[PDB]
């Protein structure tokens, strides 16, 4: 990170990483 908008883009990329591998992912980011 380095500024707010970059942390929000990073959190969006983590959120996409979550939703890419799995649907229920909010309990297990790389897990079924």
């Amino acid at each position: 990170c380095g500024n707010l908008s970059t942390c929000m883009l990073g959190t969006l990329t983590q959120d996409f990483h979550k939703f890419h591998t799995f649907p229920q992912t909010n309990t297990g980011v790389g897990t079924p």
